[PDB]
């Protein structure tokens, strides 16, 4: 084709950046895809900036924010509310649609920011994509870990030190390749 | 062909009318087998006894389950709360995972759960790990202005009045109609894929 | 005086004649200071002007604007906010993103907390906005009110018409012609009035 | 008159009857309190309830009282406790509040200060969705909602796994209910139970 997947996120410290890498390996996994980084502007590289403009080309798109008192940040926020010329043309409808995030704390938005990104997509027409249980990462009771069945994710910690585990990154990486199977059997 | 199951409570009726357009639109697609399934109990609903119960074990078989439930406080009804409650085994086995789930509803008012009920029923279908899918605005009845409507782009809905009276208007049906073609077009490409 | 801010963004001016509802219903209530509070706006020069938008919030220009500071005074704070695909704007995402240490230091912990909105469609977000907001301000530590169905105004099946339990709400429609309705505004003032009481209640301790 | 606290909730294998016990210990810490646990009926029929274990389990607690929908209106303050099913109350839950139809529609919870806790088999499947779902529920009550704030250390320990959320405190059972509640998860319960009842006797107080 290829398929087309589009990783658009923003990072503060890095934990959404690391977690952004997995689940564009996982993505990479499935062949003729095509995985396109984008950054979310605040307020070097080839790490485009996102762009409204740019979205339709997408067959998927993995969001990628950090938390803020449970909904996504105000960078994520203000590229979105760019989108309503895309919301008009029904650039979005019918392309899958998945997140991903990052907290301080074990329950402190861990679930909430992924449900109510979710409406954010469905109003653009999106078919919506988490992680299944068939991940094992999910069910894990033998250390502090990220990973919902909403969409994967991280913890920072309270000084924002803690790194992504290899839990945390393992969903992450399925995250990616189931999205990118399924838009693959979408699109093809 | 592309199976879908339309999985509904209803009490008064409401949720059922609902259910036959949802079907309508389904059957709107090429080469699929779209099954009626009425959700136990724990007048009215005798005027579609024929429809047969689903069973927990059934949804399995599916490439897509459209669910209908009236809102009980922004939550599903606890008749499909207990069916679900029943799927366990079918979670453990990954049973519904990668198939197309969709909500409908009916309310009383015109935003007492109208978007609450299904956004928490979207909640359970994605522990299923199942593709969620609502109404695009491509439909346009979304965007009524003129008249008292539901549809909500998180999935169809009509509204019942206080005394159930209200029934569901030709808006509302269409939306409908959009919900179950939308979805079994995706299920189908997904089935065949 | 119990202490009441109204909070909010507006773009045409839908949240902020929901605002002066919301300020009047809280004005009821006696020995009661309601001040209303604005947030920024992100949106670049060339585009407000180029949307009409410069000149609709020109018309409150005049309203201070909110600081995360200024929030520890208040009582009660009642959020207004257009959605945003159903979520809060991000000119209002912005504003709270900057209370973290606000958060710290546990200052709006045990204050009222309640929200409204206003959305282009009839089921697009009226619910789910409000819902989502709750969910910062519980991490906020406040008590969540919305609107009681002792107000009769939430089952009215006679007229398209915003207002939840969750909060009260405005349609604008497609193009944002809409004006807020008599229905939508009286909801505006019973939220107002019921979240001062319960705020003068809880501060009277 | 001392302010009533009602703690509401059902239980198939003692997580949540457990919590449910934290809860109240920190809602009768405030004075001047009436803390009382009720039960929501079962719905699961007899030979499954046999066969699955459940009937033993809840025998540990099977002399609670049972709730009805008519008692909560006695409440100053409900807190409801329910395990997650998929991210939603139980249908045990459920079928009960379903019941309150009546309470509803004469504004009998009206004002009175909401809370809720839970349990999950895993991290975040519905720790939090549990809580924020059955809130809105509350809301269509017109109640007053009180999750946990974060005055409470537990929240944002990160030493060892642990439930607890700023929306309300929650436990982990662990994939196959083997897990019983830690320290910190009914520490904060014990908040949650304190912080409620508080904020319910300064409402209550002050008619
Ligand atoms: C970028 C953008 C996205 C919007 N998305 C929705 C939407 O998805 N659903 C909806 O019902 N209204 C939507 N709206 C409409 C509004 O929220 C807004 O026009 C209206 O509430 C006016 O409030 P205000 O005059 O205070 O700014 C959107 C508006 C904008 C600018
Ligand atoms: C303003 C602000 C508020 C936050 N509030 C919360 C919160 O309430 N609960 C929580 O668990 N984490 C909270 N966080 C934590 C972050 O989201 C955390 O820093 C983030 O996961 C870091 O990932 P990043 O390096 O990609 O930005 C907050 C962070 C910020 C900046
Ligand atoms: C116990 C109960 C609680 C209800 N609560 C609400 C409510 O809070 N908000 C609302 O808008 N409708 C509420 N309803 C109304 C319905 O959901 C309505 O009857 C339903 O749409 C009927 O569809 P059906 O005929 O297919 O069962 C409630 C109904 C019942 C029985
Ligand atoms: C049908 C069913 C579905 C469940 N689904 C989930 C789930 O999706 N996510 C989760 O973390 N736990 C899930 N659980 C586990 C429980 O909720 C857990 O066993 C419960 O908290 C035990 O509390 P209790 O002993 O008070 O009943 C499920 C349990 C059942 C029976």
């Amino acid at each position: 084709m290829p398929t087309k997947i589009q990783i658009v996120f923003y990072s503060s410290y890095g934990h959404i950046y690391k977690m952004a890498e997995a689940i564009a390996a996982g993505a990479r996994e499935v062949g003729d895809v095509e995985v396109t980084l984008l950054q979310v502007p605040e307020l070097f590289g080839s790490i485009p900036y996102a762009t409204p403009e740019v979205l339709a080309e997408a067959d998927a798109i993995i969001f990628g924010t950090p938390t803020r008192f449970g909904n996504m940040c105000s960078q994520m926020r203000n590229f979105l509310d760019q989108t309503g010329g895309l919301w008009m043309s029904g650039g979005l409808i019918g392309k899958v649609g998945s997140v991903f995030t990052s907290t301080a704390s074990q329950h402190g938005g861990q679930e909430t920011t992924i449900t109510s990104f979710h409406t954010t997509l469905l109003h653009h027409g999106m078919v919506i994509v988490g992680v299944p249980y068939s991940e094992p990462g999910l069910t894990n009771m033998t250390e502090i870990s990220g990973g919902t069945p909403y969409g994967a994710s991280t913890l920072a910690g309270a000084d924002g030190s803690r790194q992504p585990s290899e839990n945390e990154l393992q969903i992450a990486r399925f995250q990616g390749k189931h999205v990118a199977t399924i838009a693959k059997r979408l699109a093809n």
